């Protein structure tokens, strides 16, 4: 039975084999690939079609691997950003087994949007969806530190946690624009430098 997934991480084992961590629509899989170091289809961030052979008391063996390429796979700039996000997502999901199809479907949509959109903008939009799906999005701007309302200029920290600029160091964004971003799920309201700063917050960890 074929399955599809995104490779989130690989680790060399034995001479040329790989342990391959794969996000599917049902599960984060930890699988064993014979001679995986030789296989140009097996790289973090790649999407694959594959099958699994179950093994008693051991990892499933990764078989029947077909690389599902991206239209933009040759653009090293975009692939760098993609692999940064994938590594952040691996660390976020590292201890998870079963999970919602949300995560696989989110990555599928990112890959599509990567064709024509700015990769950092796509990741910023995607992270907003992760926060909302996990119930971690603070749409009310109450300061994490002093518990008071924050108005007009909002400081954001890791995981878009809100603060007064006088209460914590982070990056500042206009309230009206953050509200538009959170409502529309579209970071188009922010200019390029604001996107860069949201992306720096994402790189603190999901
Ligand atoms: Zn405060």
């Amino acid at each position: 039975d074929p399955m599809q997934g995104f490779i989130l991480h690989t680790q060399k084992v034995k001479d040329e084999d790989l342990i391959v961590y794969i996000l599917s629509s049902k599960m984060l899989i930890k699988a064993y690939r014979f001679y995986g170091l030789r296989h140009s289809s097996i790289l973090s961030g790649y999407k694959i079609d594959f099958a699994l052979e179950e093994n008693p008391s051991f990892l499933p063996r990764l078989k029947d691997v077909l690389h599902l390429g991206f239209l933009w796979i040759m653009q090293r700039d975009k692939m760098l950003i993609w692999q940064e996000f994938i590594r952040l997502l691996y660390r976020h999901l590292k201890d998870v087994e079963e999970l919602d199809s949300f995560y696989f479907d989110l990555l599928d949509e990112c890959v599509k949007r990567f064709e024509k959109q700015n990769p950092k903008r796509v990741i910023v939009d995607a992270y907003l969806k992760i926060l909302e799906f996990e119930g971690r999005l603070h749409k009310d701007f109450f300061c994490f530190a002093c518990d008071e309302k924050i108005q007009n200029s909002i400081t954001l920290l890791r995981a878009f946690l809100p603060s007064h600029s006088q209460c914590a160091l982070g990056f500042e964004f206009e309230e009206k624009k953050l509200k538009q971003f959170y409502s529309s799920k579209n970071c188009a309201i922010f200019d390029d430098e604001e996107i860069e700063n949201l992306y720096h917050l994402i790189k603190e960890g999901l």
